[PDB]
């Protein structure tokens, strides 16, 4: 039986491009792949809309986890670029036209992966393409069909992921699964008789994503890095804030991605002596680049949140923090309360600062 020393994954989805067409499929595809891999015991970091610097730093931190016998999986969905036999991943801040120096070279990552002694290393690219001795056990999948499908929900789903999600949970050698995905796509009307998937493999043994985790036992200087990566899925716990007037505010947290978190607030208790009160969140760290006109909304959809609406309580005010990878310090923000005493005309203001630590991606000690 093949064993994994540990299972680690990094998934990046780029959609909202400054100078290039916006993509739709990376949103749901990264969200669904994150859940699928977590089911298989991978410690996953998922990131949406990264700049050049952010992409390079996240890839470097992931590469650092690839110790002897470890199973790694790296997934990128977004714009891609091809130039003189080399392929490149395009970050959201890339200027138009495309330049190599602004992008991440796939061949250079493959080269760094080839120096690891991984039990398995799966590198999958799902790109919207444009032109103008000791085994590392690398399996490289390169789909150039990134084209999508609209669901009953109105959400976009990708072609490579549609076939992948139906096969990924099976206890079969990874290369055998990918050959089936290539056949599925070859029969699919959108990709029939076209260069849609290229698979490269240097896998000498029967390894699968379903393989159990071995004598994990980290090491001395791999310890902190791994504990931080394992904790990047942990939400801040719910909190109930008490104000001197007696009004109690509940603060809740939900996650779409490792760098996208939703904060919700509601008035849980209003004393009889208080006629009217309202609560709102403000003064977030500058690095997050929020804008008060996008915070404290009546519905999750108004903040740009559509993935976790079933897990979000109704009748709250919602705020979406989609740039958490930019956070270099504790997430400290203010809960403001406006209130009025029954029989009095004046509106009283009160406020308190909340520290929710370094949530999700902020747990990592990466370059920022």
């Amino acid at each position: 039986q093949p064993l994994a020393k540990d299972k680690v994954a990094l998934l990046i989805g780029n959609m909202n491009y400054r100078e290039h067409p916006k993509l739709k499929a990376p949103l749901v595809d990264v969200y669904e792949l994150t859940n699928l891999l977590r089911q298989l015991d991978f410690k996953v970091v998922s990131l949406l809309d990264l700049t050049e610097y952010e992409m390079r730093n996240a890839v470097d931190e992931f590469l650092l986890l690839l110790d002897k016998g470890v199973y790694g999986l790296l997934y990128y969905a977004g714009h891609g670029y091809e130039n003189f036999g080399n392929s490149f991943m395009v970050p959201v801040d890339a200027p138009n036209p495309y330049r190599s120096e602004n992008c991440l070279c796939v061949q250079n990552i493959l080269k760094l992966m080839q120096e690891k002694e991984t039990g398995l290393n799966v590198f999958l690219l799902d790109m919207c393409r444009k032109r103008n001795k000791v085994t590392a056990n690398i399996v490289f999948g390169y789909a150039t069909c990134q084209a999508f499908e609209i669901q009953h929900s109105g959400l976009a789903n990708g072609i490579f992921m549609k076939f992948l999600k139906d096969r990924l949970l099976e206890d079969k050698k990874i290369t055998v699964l990918l050959d089936e995905v290539a056949e599925d796509m070859g029969k699919c009307h959108l990709t029939k008789g076209k260069q849609a998937l290229e698979i490269r493999s240097s896998l000498s043994e029967k390894r699968a994503l379903t393989d159990p985790i071995q004598g994990t036992e980290y090491s001395a200087e791999s310890l902190v890095r791994n504990l931080q990566w394992a904790k990047a899925h942990e939400l801040p716990e719910s909190m109930c804030l008490k104000f001197d007037c007696g009004v109690q505010i509940q603060l809740g947290f939900a996650a779409e991605f490792s760098n996208v978190m939703i904060i919700y607030t509601s008035i849980v208790y209003k004393p009889p002596e208080i006629i009217m009160c309202d609560a709102y969140v403000t003064d977030f760290p500058l690095d997050l680049d929020i804008d008060p006109k996008d915070a404290n909304k009546g519905t999750p959809e108004e903040t740009g949140s559509y993935l976790v609406s079933k897990d979000l309580p109704k009748h709250c005010l919602y705020t979406r923090l989609s740039s958490l990878q930019k956070l270099k310090e504790h997430l400290v923000f203010t809960v403001c309360l406006s209130y009025q005493y029954s029989g009095l005309e004046d509106t009283v203001e009160d406020k308190q600062e909340v520290n929710v630590g370094k949530p999700l991606i902020a747990k990592l000690d990466m370059h920022r």
